[PDB]
């Protein structure tokens, strides 16, 4: 059930190990968790 765009207000960014990070600057929400998943 992936989604085809990351939402609205989204951004990603990445961790020093590689690791990818969602930020949410709307809600000013930083979270590990894929929104599209």
């Amino acid at each position: 059930a992936m989604g085809s765009f990351l939402p609205k207000g989204w951004e990603v960014r990445h961790a020093p190990n590689g690791r990818p990070f969602f930020i949410d600057h709307n809600t000013k929400t930083t979270t590990w968790e894929d929104p599209r998943l």
